[PDB]
């Protein structure tokens, strides 16, 4: 049962949850990886890792992925959550120098992961290990696009460091543009392709129906996170959240901003439903009778199916994960799974 202020009946009725068959082994394998890469203290991994549900989130998203692909995606995604925690803690503790150094190492490790596999900063070494494995599935042209996208993500995190140290809440339009980068919209979209086993040519993945379906899936996910993580983010002096931008710059009340965010999330769903039809029609056109065409057709169909699965996986993740349960913390500004 989902709280009424967070409930989306269309998701519950029309987007049935999916779970990848590898998820049991995925759960333990990623937890051991967090342990062995020293990405979180051992006692916090034991106490909190399974309850954070990071592997469940990815296992309900990239259906059909080969087990080894899903493992690399799950390790990268767990790393990404820890990086968000590190970013937050560097901000809270005014560690501008340590962040600047981290920011630079992640740029370098993204271009040359093998050089960073044993870096003294375990967060860098953990990133390099996951990126190394992601680079082993598709041609170097896909690797280059992943890197180009993630370079921008790192720099969007640096913009968040600038905003939060300076006490700046971005405007609504400014926030929406930045959120497509801090959420890594295009990274999750890139990773559809190794999950279906096919790098898509530019003419396919830029087709208007594919691009708009991919966008809507990510806008829903990011804004639903905003809706669900608003309580912890207000408690933690986070400034990056559509709700916070609305309260600050449009002088909405909390209740008004929650409603506005809800409506925007709801429209992503029904816009997606319409564009989903066009994207599946495109998949049908790709099946032109050739072997390449059937290949491309099946890949697009699988990818669009997983764009749909992102809606349900993100929805349920926010009600299962301990990441957001701010009411259970002794210090509402300091989550217990963060190294402070
Ligand atoms: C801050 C963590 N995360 C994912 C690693 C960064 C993009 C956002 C997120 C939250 C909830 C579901 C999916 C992604
Ligand atoms: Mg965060
Ligand atoms: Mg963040
Ligand atoms: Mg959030």
């Amino acid at each position: 049962a989902v709280p009424p202020s967070l409930r989306l009946p269309v998701i519950e009725a029309a987007f049935p949850r999916q779970l990848h068959p590898y998820w049991p082994k995925l759960q333990e394998t990623t937890r051991t990886w967090l342990l062995e890469k020293r990405l979180m203290p051992a006692d916090k991994v034991e106490e909190y890792a399974d309850g954070l549900c990071y592997t469940d989130l990815m296992a309900g998203y990239y259906l059909g992925a080969p087990d080894e692909v899903l493992q690399a995606i799950a390790d990268y995604s767990a790393w990404y959550f820890v990086w968000d925690d590190r970013h937050d803690r560097d901000i809270v503790h005014g560690r501008a120098g340590a962040w600047r150094r981290l920011r630079g190492l992640l740029h370098t490790a993204l271009d040359s992961p093998g050089d960073h596999l044993h870096h003294e900063d375990t967060l860098v070494a953990g990133f390099a290990d996951s990126v190394r494995r992601l680079y082993a599935f598709l041609p170097a042209t896909w690797n280059a696009r992943f890197a180009r996208h993630f370079h921008t993500v790192i720099e969007a995190y640096d913009r968040e460091f600038h905003n939060r140290t300076r006490g700046i809440v971005p405007g609504v339009e400014e926030y929406l543009e930045l959120r497509r980068l801090t959420f890594a919209h295009w990274i999750w979209t890139d990773l559809l392709e190794p999950s279906s086993g096919c790098e898509l040519p530019d003419a396919v993945r830029k087709h208007p129906a594919y691009r708009r379906a991919a966008l809507l899936s990510q806008e829903f996910a990011a804004w639903y996170n905003d809706l669900c993580s608003l309580p912890k983010e207000i408690a933690g002096d986070e400034v990056h959240n559509l709700g916070i931008s609305l309260i600050t710059h449009h002088s909405l009340t909390l209740e008004e901003a929650i409603g506005e965010v809800r409506r925007r999330v709801e429209e992503c769903i029904t816009e997606f439903l319409a564009v989903e039809r066009d994207a599946l029609r495109f998949a049908d056109e790709l099946a032109d009778g050739t072997v390449r065409g059937k290949e491309l057709s099946g890949a697009v169909r699988a990818n669009v199916g997983n764009m749909r699965n992102w809606f349900s996986s993100v929805y349920w993740f926010h009600h299962e994960s301990g990441r957001y349960m701010v009411d259970s913390w002794d210090d509402r500004s300091t989550p217990p799974y963060v190294n402070n």
